[PDB]
């Protein structure tokens, strides 16, 4: 039963980039798998917890929009195992090599990756950083969300202005995943990236904790449905409480999906 990887076992290869608390690479593991790891020569108490906290969340997903947690590694280093994406991340899909997806396809994006939250939250597990980098797009057709070292039991564009202004003491609930939610939505409606035609990180922290500064919502191309439109007004709501939970959110996006090939 258990998910420990006896040393040995995991052919590390390429180099492809960091996650939370560690460094990415592809390797193998019966197969193609994404190999998360701290290439840390001893492990801080610290790092230590962060890792078992990952681990503990993960082993209790499973679904197809998630990615699959396969297994982990104590022994070289500390590590985490997944399954493999060929074709990259919805963030480089959008803002890096510039995909032109038709507007079908989006909402299909959008409704798996709404589709995973809600599981997610059916079992109490807020992510705390999704994010369109969080979000992986396996062979070009389905969502599986990734990266669970911040969820519970760096990039602010997501981010609810409760949790840009910090107080109290935890800003992250449902409804702030929720928030981060309504921005993916933002990115694949407009194409864009919030706040782009500002230059300043400082005033868009400063201005969007205040709520002087929302998501231009009036840049949404126009094939966009408004049903599609109302719903991320309501997930970019100021005030947490007017944001819907992913059970409703969800039946919205399969009501408009639809009533949209007709
Ligand atoms: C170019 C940068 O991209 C990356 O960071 C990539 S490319 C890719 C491909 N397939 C799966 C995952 C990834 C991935 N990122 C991640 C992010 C978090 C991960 C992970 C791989 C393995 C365990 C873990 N924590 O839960």
């Amino acid at each position: 039963d258990d998910w420990e990887i006896p040393d040995g076992q995991i052919t590390v290869g390429q180099r492809i980039g960091s996650g939370s608390f560690g460094t990415v690479y592809k390797g193998k593991w019966h197969g193609d798998v994404a190999v998360k790891m701290l290439n840390v020569t001893a492990p801080t108490p610290q790092q230590l917890q962060a890792f078992k906290n990952e681990v503990g969340v993960l082993r209790k997903t499973r679904h197809v929009n998630i990615l699959l947690f396969m297994g982990y590694s104590t022994k070289p280093q500390l590590a985490i195992v997944t399954q493999w994406c060929e074709g990259s991340s919805l963030y480089h899909h959008l803002h890096i090599i510039e995909t032109k997806f038709e507007m079908i396809k989006l909402i299909d994006i959008a409704r798996q990756t709404a589709q995973g939250m809600d599981y997610l939250h059916a079992k109490s597990i807020i992510h705390r950083d999704l994010k369109s980098n969080n979000i992986f797009l396996h062979e070009d057709l389905t969502v599986k969300i990734g990266d669970f070292g911040l969820a519970t039991v760096g990039s602010i564009l997501w981010m609810a202005p409760e949790v840009i202004r910090m107080q109290d003491k935890n800003p992250y609930s449902f409804q702030s995943d929720v928030y981060a939610f309504g921005i993916v939505l933002y990115e694949l409606m407009t194409g864009q990236l919030p706040y782009s035609n500002i230059n300043n990180r400082d005033q868009i922290i400063f201005m969007v904790g205040r709520g002087y500064l929302s998501p231009d919502l009036s840049k949404v191309r126009s094939n966009c449905p408004k049903a599609m439109k109302r719903l991320m007004a309501e997930c970019l709501k100021k005030k947490r409480d007017e944001r819907p939970l992913f059970p409703q959110i969800l039946a919205s996006i399969e009501l408009l999906a639809r009533s949209l090939p007709k």
